[PDB]
């Protein structure tokens, strides 16, 4: 996939490597196979291999781990592709013991993704079934390539686990994934971090490299720097409504493993959602994904002319060959013209204007300490709980928590309107720093905002000059910190760093335009990603970013992962 290779970083090396380990493991379970999938893995895996590849290695069937009895199927092998979690082990046992004895015996194998755990195998041994697996194995799929500059773990629970449950299991896998990167792309000489989770990943990287027993890595470093950042250092950014094209698509429809599902009417029973893939392989999408949504119209018009001219030339040799490209480019323009229309419908409603006014009030310091009328109206009209929670948390973070009278008012109305089950929800938002009572000390956020210029009025959305174009005024704190690390360095902002959570550090790993790998521990938004691509294309900025994350998220999916499964 050509799009996985952007400038100096060729992420096919990683993808081709995991695609090879997969083949090799499938060959090891020789004879026909059915894979039983932990549901959560199916989507992410799609980015590594499709069914076409698995068929090549005699995978004749695929089921979802449901439990009870496995469907019959004349295969020699059954292979569980499961995450190392205990709940699932119990379900796996049901399957092994629910074996129909009125058929031929099917051999059982298990593939832990990304790797086994001690606790799990104890569950299987205690349940009896441990001894029934021929091959127990692991498939070290940690960082998944989503695009040429983008990798994700797609580990949804990671934020909740680290910040609420005292569980740093995801950080270990992150460190592991960084080792895999280093083995293919060279050791990363310089490590910088800000955050508690970032300190831990650093420590683990350094220890693991200490503990390495292979032949010597003789690869010239692709990445000059690693920057590890705790999501909880910037809790504001995900709460805000993203205003880039890709961000809006994600906010409204959601993008899952690089695909989106859209109302099908404008495109070409029941009629299934129009399913589209969204990454940089589609030229037009590369040109618009990162733009403020108000800039997209103009690119669309320009594309129309470029297409007409291509046909006008073909009207008056090489054009037989470009024609399959030309047709596809019209189709692409037609697809994104329709999406833009779907999005413009959302973004020109009165409710959207009002929400955005409030968000921008909070982000720029206005009335962050009083009960907000619009939020009250949304509650009274029983708008989506998540939208309400996003706003009350946005308020709380811009204010460093709320006074008692105001926090209590919001909790009582939320509980009364959406139900008392949401007392778990509010407890979690407080433990996570999102919606809390203030201390009655000074609110530090204004100092940070001013000093790092996080809010600016009347920003240019058509030809941006600053990272704030992605939220039409708010410069993501996270990206701003990346920017200032690169120039003029974090010593010039020591006072601000000290009033942000956890330590800031640097470490050096010894070796026999800079590229910086930036790793968001606890999630990253598409808007933040757009802003980092903006930094990478400034001629002056002297740093290009490759973005890594535990999870691609938005404020809606972020807060949902802090709610108790299942929903109402
Ligand atoms: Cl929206």
């Amino acid at each position: 996939a050509a799009h996985l290779s952007y400038g100096r970083v060729n992420l096919n090396v990683l993808r081709e490597a995991v695609r090879r380990e997969l083949r090799e493991f499938l060959d090891k379970c020789a004879g026909s196979k059915a894979i039983v999938w932990d549901e959560y893995l199916t989507g992410p895996f799609g980015l590594i291999a499709q069914y076409s590849l698995l068929k090549e290695h005699e995978v004749e069937k695929m089921f979802t781990l449901k439990g009870n009895r496995l469907p019959a199927a004349d295969v020699k092998n059954i292979i569980f592709f499961v995450r190392p979690r205990l709940e699932l082990m119990d379900i796996i046992a049901e399957n092994v013991l629910s074996e129909d004895r009125r058929g031929p015996t099917r051999d059982f194998h298990i593939l832990f993704v990304p790797r086994r755990s001690l606790l799990c195998e104890q569950r299987l041994k205690d349940l009896g079934v441990l001894g029934s697996f021929i091959h127990r194995e692991e498939y070290s799929l940690d960082l998944i390539p989503f695009d040429g500059d983008l990798l994700s773990m797609e580990s949804e629970g990671a934020f909740k686990e680290c910040y609420l449950e005292g569980d740093q299991t995801s950080l270990y896998h992150a460190a592991k994934g960084l080792m895999t990167l280093q083995a293919l792309y060279g050791t990363i000489p310089q490590i910088f971090g800000k955050g508690e989770c970032a300190r831990q990943v650093a420590n683990m990287m350094i220890r693991m490299k200490r503990e390495f027993t292979g032949s010597q890595n003789s690869i010239f470093p692709v990445f000059d720097n690693l920057l590890l950042l705790d999501r909880n250092v910037d809790l504001l950014t995900p709460l805000a409504t993203q205003l880039t094209y890709e961000g809006l698509i994600d906010e409204i429809y959601g993008i899952q493993n690089s695909y989106v599902k859209l109302p099908p009417e404008k495109f070409a029973l029941p009629t299934e959602a129009k399913k589209l893939q969204l990454n940089s392989a589609e030229e037009l999408y590369a040109e618009i994904r990162d733009k403020n949504f108000n800039a997209v119209g103009s690119v669309l018009s320009k594309k129309a002319k470029i297409i007409s001219a291509a046909f006008e030339e073909r009207h008056n040799k090489q054009f037989v060959s470009q024609l399959p490209h030309m047709q596809a480019a019209r189709g692409s323009l037609a697809n994104h013209t329709s999406i833009a229309e779907l999005i413009k419908d959302v973004t020109t409603s009165e409710d959207f204007f009002d929400k955005l006014t409030v968000e921008q009030e909070f982000m720029s310091g206005i009335d962050t300490d009083k009960v907000n009328n619009y939020i009250e109206d949304c509650i009274a009209q029983k708008h989506s709980l998540i939208k309400v929670l996003r706003l009350v948390c946005l308020q709380s973070v811009c204010n460093s928590g709320l006074k008692q009278k105001v926090l209590d008012y919001y909790k009582r109305e939320i509980l009364q309107t959406y139900g008392y089950e949401h007392i778990l929800t509010l407890h979690n938002l407080e433990k996570a720093g999102l919606l809390k009572p203030q201390t009655g000390g000074r609110n530090n956020y204004p100092t940070i905002r001013k000093t790092l210029r996080l809010w600016m009025d009347d920003v240019n959305e058509q030809n941006p000059t600053d990272i704030s174009y992605v939220y039409s005024g708010y410069a993501p704190l996270s990206v701003r910190l990346a920017q200032l690390l690169s120039r003029p360095g974090w010593r010039s902002i020591e006072e601000v760093l000290r009033i942000l959570p956890g330590p800031h550090f640097e470490e050096r790993q010894p070796l026999p335009n800079r590229v910086t790998l930036i790793f968001f521990l606890g999630g990253v938004t598409f808007a933040e990603i757009a802003a980092l691509r903006f930094l990478s294309q400034l001629e002056d900025g002297g740093t290009e970013y490759v973005i890594a994350t535990t999870k691609l998220m938005n404020g809606t999916s972020w807060i949902e992962a802090l709610m108790e499964k299942p929903f109402h």
